[PDB]
């Protein structure tokens, strides 16, 4: 069984194939810190790298940023990198630049040939025709997201944005929730199941903080391709360590069907 | 935040708190199989023994059933064990014996004082009243279940069968299904979670087979107390290795809370 209905390959490894996939963060401060930070997660074998770059001091200057990218790739080797400036109003780091700027920073890592994939939020909506049409030339995948800090929204508005990502052109749609109750858990599993069977993208669903710890572990027997756990250091509430998800992610396929 | 509303403390073992309960069976053709398997089992230290009676061939005699209860009562120190005949229309084995034999024999082995909970089908609606006096004269704790072999009934079916389970006076309620889809997986986790806010007493649920392994590992965050492993051999479809179970326990424990 296949997690995704169609997978897709990057750097070949494949997203949303029978395989789950770990991705670990990478959140330093300026670029020898994101270099050794990157070195240590990659030690640990995850999936795909993730580079938080709203954590990074220069983002205001574009050449610091491409040659830190440039760097990433040369220490990653093969592992696929994924390029996230998470906005502030989605739980991000306040950063120093524009809805404008953020998207000519996004081209500039995006043509430099240094990431595989780019995140994009769907809350900035129209303005990502233009970044799914430049992704696309740059041979980049695009992943569409949206966090909810604050609670779980209802399965339906779950349901609603991951269809919106992908009518938006995403190749990837993504999705976290705040869990306040173990209903809540339930309700993203449940939103993750019924998308995985309507949608023809992979999906990443997450419910983050402790009670959510179960769709980090097991999210993937209901669609969700991607967790995300600490390879060094966390990026979200209740990522858990590599070493652990890995653990409990053989148990759960030996022992599932 | 406990797993039950109300814990219940069985023989120095707690079911319904904090820590999930680990179940074991013991199925064994004759005495000395049954005997055999017990010791392993209980090399492995789960937290409960429930030993299926049904696959006892000489049920028909009480003299032998209850010396094999009184010596596996001596296997078993303090672990509470679980009597179980489980019904042929239930995924029980062929039972030479009918339904009254069974009755007296459950009170024969209730009044030996050598097991502690009896698992009884709450598919015999009144005569249930029956057992249940038989089950509290000798403070023996009341299981009522219910198990679906062939499918995964609507979450209000359920949610019904547990309502019942404990009108008819169950100490603990017991539902199982067979899932035929990830989305079945979900309906018993749903239905387990609204029967645990809505019943007073603790709950046993699981989705059997392959696909409701993850039922097994993490039912407990959904309001189940008790799961079911392997510690010699399996007595139902998508049992998992106690070891195994415990693993997962542990990280998955640390991480939710």
């Amino acid at each position: 069984m296949n997690i995704s209905p169609k997978a897709i390959k990057v750097r070949n490894i494949w997203i949303g194939g029978t395989e789950p996939c770990i991705c670990a963060p990478v959140v330093g401060e300026d670029d020898r810190k994101v270099l050794r930070e990157a070195e240590e997660v990659c030690r640990k074998q995850p999936d795909l790298l993730e580079w938080r770059a709203d954590f990074f001091r220069a983002i205001d200057d574009q050449e610091r940023v491409l040659a830190t990218a440039n760097g990433l790739r040369n220490i990653a080797g093969e592992i696929p990198i994924l390029f996230t400036i998470r906005s502030e109003r989605e739980g991000g780091q306040p950063i120093p630049l524009n809805e404008a700027e953020v998207r000519r920073l996004i081209e500039a890592i995006c043509r430099s040939g240094a990431i595989d994939l780019v995140d994009y939020e769907l809350a900035y909506g129209e303005r990502i025709a233009d970044v799914r049409r430049m992704t696309e030339e740059c041979s980049v995948w695009l992943v569409v997201s949206r966090h909810y800090f604050d609670g779980t929204p209802r399965k339906e508005t779950l349901l609603a944005d991951m269809r919106q990502a992908e009518r938006y052109g995403a190749d990837i749609a993504k999705v976290a929730v705040m869990p306040k109750s173990p209903e809540d858990v339930l309700v993203l599993l449940q939103a993750t199941e019924e998308a995985r069977r309507e949608l023809a993208i992979p999906l990443i669903t997450m419910a983050m903080g402790g009670l959510g710890a179960i769709t980090r572990l097991a999210g993937w027997l209901f669609g969700s391709a991607v967790t995300f756990a600490v390879g060094n250091q966390s990026s979200a509430p209740g990522q858990i360590p590599i070493d652990d998800v890995r653990t409990v992610l053989s148990i759960l396929q030996t022992y599932s069907r």
